[PDB]
């Protein structure tokens, strides 16, 4: 089997891409926040404390014939942003694409934390980190990916996220013609539950390539380019009158600036993210300073390839018995 859903951005400076989810019988769509970087299905619902649900769409469990109580399984998530979801487990019907996993773990949101309930247009997550992360108990439960791995015709999927414009999550198979060039394929760690991989160095502009190993996660659902401290200081020193602004939480710069582009290393292939990716517009309304793309990872405790990074790409999620992550130029 496989399945291809369009990924959309939810803004116009592309903070976050939701993907239309399947969910129970008939069918509930919701719109999902695909992350890499995380490993529980949570949704908005018919459970979720109403005072914490502002526009979302909620999963109904008692409106689905197929939906069953998990008995006794509770679920409780922190994210690095600090935003946190909590509450009960079902099993349901869930498709993504035309791709049909049936006794799927749907965790139903309780209670979200206010960065979920201020943000109408997500309704939940559809985690594709490995299953090791995720956080049911006392009951681990399985990703999407994982329940479908054994019915795809690859036990792959791939993220080719757009650029203030919508693009696609794959199951199954490698769309040879949404990328150009080849695709470089690079060792995983599965260590700490991520796509964690090594990037072979970076360049800022047309400046030369600097060789030096980054490790780091794929995380789809982490808007920005989060890296070393020396990596970002070396990025922001090309843009005249840029800073680090700790009011603000990170690298701004004048928003009548001409940024730089940043390529990193896969292997011995390059991934060059315009420079206008790496522009998320006024800090406030109005404002001449403009928040950057690229921002340290210091603190953080890991360095991230996030949505900034990987929109300048075509993704495999390679979930071969060997993980391994493929990157391409498109």
């Amino acid at each position: 089997s496989t399945g291809s859903a369009t990924t959309t951005p939810i803004d116009s400076l592309d903070d976050a891409y939701i993907t239309p989810v399947q969910i129970g019988t008939p069918a509930q769509t919701l719109n999902l926040d695909f992350d890499t970087g995380s490993s529980d299905l949570w949704v908005f619902s018919s459970e979720t404390t109403a005072s914490e649900v502002d526009g979302q769409t909620i999963y109904t469990p008692s409106k689905s014939t197929t939906a069953k109580l998990l008995s006794g399984a509770t679920w409780s998530i922190s994210y690095g942003d600090g935003s946190s979801s909590s509450g009960d487990v079902y099993t349901d019907t869930v498709s993504v694409g035309g791709l049909t996993v049936t006794g799927q773990a749907v965790e139903s949101a309780k209670k979200v934390s206010s960065s979920f309930t201020e943000d109408s247009t997500i309704d939940g997550l559809l985690g594709l980190a490995f299953s090791t992360l995720n956080t049911v108990s006392p009951t681990q439960q399985k990703t999407f990916f994982d329940n479908a791995k054994a019915s795809l015709d690859s036990p792959v999927f791939t993220a080719d996220l757009g650029y203030h414009a919508p693009g696609t999550y794959n199951f199954g198979f490698i769309d040879t013609t949404a990328y150009t060039g080849s695709i470089t394929y690079t060792a995983v760690s599965t260590k700490q539950g991520f796509w964690e991989w090594t990037s072979t160095g970076y360049a800022v502009g047309s400046g030369t390539f600097k060789s030096t190993s980054i490790d780091g996660i794929a995380d789809t659902g982490t808007t920005l380019l989060y890296l070393p401290a020396t990596v970002v200081s070396a990025y922001w020193a090309q843009v005249s009158g840029a800073k680090s602004s700790s009011s603000v939480g990170g690298y701004v710069f004048p928003c009548s600036a001409t940024l730089p582009s940043f390529t990193f290393g896969v292997g011995s292939a390059r991934i060059v993210i315009p420079g206008d990716y790496i522009d998320f517009g006024p800090i406030s309304t109005g404002s001449s300073s403009c928040f950057g793309g690229i921002q340290s990872s210091a603190g953080i405790g890991i360095n991230i390839f996030g949505d900034v990074a990987l929109k300048a790409a075509f993704v495999v999620f390679n979930g071969a018995t060997t993980p391994t992550l493929g990157f391409a130029s498109k």
